[PDB]
């Protein structure tokens, strides 16, 4: 079949047309020496990528070509595909058409060094760039409908109608799965023990998708925490130390609606979709009212679509019902929706071949 | 009678009475308590002990340092409180109101127990416990900025507003001054040195503290020591060999900025930095960008403040005015704040006495 | 006398008798996080323009003024800075001129009034109309204006040296809406510029790269066919953009309110559309004499193009002149300062004892 790829910023979900689950999810990771040097038993491999760079650490930078949605380094990416290629998927890019995805705003000279790539140091016979927050939108059954796709770098509330973005509209907050974890770790430092480990990295991102939650109310929660160990959960790090967070396990998370909680200065998510879906026509702001899909990473969290709701509700006009969808499957949809329309046949006549680059360039996509 | 102040942390306490510029009793915060039936080098044998002779009594004492910077131990903490007010101070209680320091975030089921102990098991007139960064600030003349308060084991961002430290943004980091020795400590060990025991540990900090420094930036500076002699800094070892040392004078304390040489990714000191600022609001920002303070035993560091100057101006949008002002009396700012404001006739109405409690 | 120009973006202040306004300055106030009353301690005031910018608060940046003033206290607030800090005066011997937007409430003209008159302690205080002083700045009387400052662009007929209301339309562009669209194409070649600096560097943008093209669809092709029009620009730090179809795109927002996504006709539209509701036989004169005025008018070619507009939606014989002075931007205090400047017919100026009454 043909190839589709989700790259994150941390976090690229690869596969083909036609299944429904990613036949690769790795992080976005590139690992580059600290010096030229070794490890025993390995040589001096040309670089790191994925899994393999992140559960060893010491020799390397670690840095990540994709933050806040765009595409920043691009050797770096060219390494990840080749590690999407051979190394993931087991194949060689020549047979099989790809599908790679961008961020709703994402720039044109983005987009064309991208396509540029994918027909020179790559070569494969068709590619599709797609659209982040909309290919959701696919996969969460609808034409129609503002998503909000919080990713790893940003969220992006994008007023999707009839099967297409409406840029004016397309806000976008840089503040989210990544700016969100390193929060949780300082605010456990704050409460109690060294919270700072290298390791701890993941370890208090496991936290963050798990006792973590968005607080419904922030007043009436901060109060709570004051009451009640209620809020307080405990977690047994790797060397036993059976620790307890308590009104901190909210405190990050709510960062998207109080940006103030890690350090932007904007307005929060409800307002970010309030006052795009304001940019919109007064007539299309009632569908998406009605199917408000959440989408991406940052989306996890206990209580969040909730919340989003609640807080639309004291922007909205009495009348004006506002539809938040969780998806089940939300940090994969936009692999999902872009594998299925992929395979969906007539999309065959609506690649880009190999042949109309040859011809058009970058220029086509 | 006059007041007394007792800055605690980690590591030195500091005692005095209020009135005074200069804190009084500088020890190390340390208990020795009986591990099991052993006799001193010395000294017969006895209980619990205070100071510097539980350093020289390490294999009969247990040691103990009752406070993480939260008051972790409280028999422990007694036990100093005593050796204070009698064997440092060489006074009485009764006669005394007290103000004990804390490290700000401290819990309230702390406090509550805090000012139990010491109106009961020690009985002073009247007393007060009090915000370390904010009495920091205080010592530096300012009615708003942000003190990065870091020593023996804790590390401080407080951006202060016209009398308060913005509760909300007091960015707390763990590694500090002890975090600092023993990763200078594991350095000259795998060069084939090792001090494990007493009298060897101490002058690594004290190589610490004359070797030491964090350089404007780590890459060019990592090069130059590699490079040429010029860093190369000796030091006389109680033994009688030189320890030369380029790369690691500045490569140990590099920890607080660049802490994954330990093994530490939570936002470094800088980056706290930055990150308090912003965790306030938006209009105060500058004031706290400008009165970047420093105070406690590891600012002490040199060449802190330049880097520092560079390290936010990185992050911070160009119109700010970013400035890092440090004391020299820095390591016993808490203090000295403390001793000026227990003795402020204004305050005097603040002083919790024995009859409200 | 003095002349203080005020709008939903710039002020501009002196003296009658100077060619060139002494202070512009951005209209905004900070109001605070809730600390201290309307009457009480605490600075209500604050700060206005540039100090407001450079750290925006918590002092939360309350814009007074949208053409209408929407709330007077932070107006009293710029008239303090203009006065006092701007020019650095004294208002109570300095008869004052400030210049109001056509279809203000009459009920805003009498608050600003009494402001001046109490707290300011003007000794008389005129108040003119933005678009005829525009026109007096091109030395009429009579005419259509196209004021397209900052914030509210505004095509106001004119017989006499009176403003009519029934035909003055407002189309809520220009300037600052003018620079925020550019950052967002700049945005697809790379260049996601975000901050207040960057808008900066992108206003300086618009003036040097953005222009009105004579014709949209002919210049789209030649830019999609060479790139002519396309022309680099150093930024400050040291970058540089390059830029095409866009440097036409960020202008012509005021001809096309759907590329922002406004429900609002374009400046063609609108002007044309003030002129029918003019009268019958006036409309000669004002066509006769169409002055452009502001900020937003600065953009090169906009005057042949709006006489294009005008020739192709005015009859056959319709005797058509667009105005635009070199000196545009400020034409309201050029206008202004001419009038204020007019010490024969005086008695305009109302006095304090012509207040007293």
């Amino acid at each position: 079949t043909a190839l589709v790829c989700d790259n994150g910023s941390g976090l690229v979900k690869a596969g083909f047309a036609g299944d429904d689950a990613p036949r690769a999810v790795f992080p976005s990771i590139v690992g580059r020496p600290r010096h030229q040097g070794v490890m025993v038993g390995m040589g001096q491999k040309d670089s790191y990528v994925g899994d393999e760079a992140q559960s060893k650490r010491g020799i390397l930078t670690l840095k990540y070509p994709i933050e806040h949605g765009i595409i920043t380094n691009w050797d770096d990416m060219e390494k990840i595909w080749h590690h999407t290629f051979y190394n993931e998927l087991r194949v060689a890019p020549e047979e099989h058409p790809t599908l790679l995805t961008e961020a709703p705003l994402n720039p044109k000279a983005n987009r064309e060094k991208m396509t540029q790539i994918m027909f020179e140091t790559f070569n494969v016979p068709a590619m599709y760039v797609a659209i982040q927050a909309v290919l959701s939108l696919y996969a969460s059954g609808r034409t129609t409908g503002i998503v909000l796709d919080s990713g790893d770098g940003v969220t992006h509330n994008v007023p999707i109608y009839e099967g297409y973005a409406l840029p004016h509209a397309i806000m976008r907050l840089d503040l989210a799965g990544r700016d969100l974890t390193d929060y949780l770790m300082k605010i456990l430092t704050e409460r109690g023990y060294s919270f700072v480990t290298t390791a701890e990295r993941e370890i208090v991102r496991d936290i963050k998708e798990k006792l973590c939650y968005v607080a419904l109310d922030f007043e009436n929660e901060m109060a709570t925490a004051a009451s009640s160990s209620s809020l307080e959960k405990s977690y047994e790090l790797p060397d036993g130390q059976v620790i307890t967070i308590g009104n901190e396990r909210f405190r990050c998370p709510e960062t998207l609606f109080q940006p103030s909680f890690i350090g932007m200065e904007s307005a929060g998510i409800h307002e970010t979709t309030y006052n795009s879906i304001m940019k919109c026509d007064i007539d299309i702001r009632k569908d998406l009212y009605a199917n408000n899909v959440m989408s991406g990473g940052t989306t996890m969290y206990p209580g969040i679509a909730d919340r989003m709701q609640k807080e639309i509700t004291a922007l909205a006009p009495s009348t004006m019902k506002i539809k938040i969808i969780a998806p089940p499957e939300r940090k994969y949809s936009v692999w999902i929706g872009g594998s299925i329309l992929a395979s969906l046949s007539t999309f065959q006549q609506m690649w880009i071949t190999k042949q109309e680059y040859d011809e058009a360039g970058p220029s086509i996509v």
